[PDB]
């Protein structure tokens, strides 16, 4: 069920799992929650999600809470600006501390609470 995009594939799942338990289940199949780096993979992303709301690679880092990749991709505060939902990351109740893709809009990310169940997007390597 994997999708092909540009040197990647993309697992968009079928079950709905909290932010670790959907991490775990992505390194269980050798990938990642996903990075998103360019606004073709975010376009790409989106439209495929179809509306619903899927979990992402993006969680909290540092003393400081910067967003990070769990896939090590280094965060770039400002090239992923033009990508959160207006107003997002809000930290809602002070306590969502991971992040998913929720509009259907290149500004389609949300935080949210960790232990919320959503779908979730696995990213995996083509490696020839
Ligand atoms: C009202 O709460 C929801 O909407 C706000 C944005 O208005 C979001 O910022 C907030 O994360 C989201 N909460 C959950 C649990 O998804
Ligand atoms: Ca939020």
């Amino acid at each position: 069920g994997w999708k092909y995009f540009k040197g990647n594939f993309y697992y968009f799942s079928l079950i709905p799992k909290t932010w670790y338990s959907a991490e775990q289940f992505c390194v269980s199949r050798n990938s990642h929650l996903t990075s998103v780096t360019s606004e073709s993979e975010q376009e790409f992303l989106y439209k495929t999600a179809g509306g619903l709301i899927y979990w992402i690679g993006l969680t909290k880092a540092g003393m400081e809470g910067d967003w990070s990749w769990v896939d090590d991709t280094p965060f770039n505060k400002v090239q992923s600006a033009r990508f959160w939902i207006p107003g997002e990351p809000n930290n809602a109740g002070n306590n969502e501390h991971c992040g998913n893709i929720k509009a259907p809009s290149l500004q389609a990310w949300n935080d949210a609470p960790c232990d919320i169940t959503f779908l979730f997007i696995c990213k995996r390597p083509y490696v020839p």
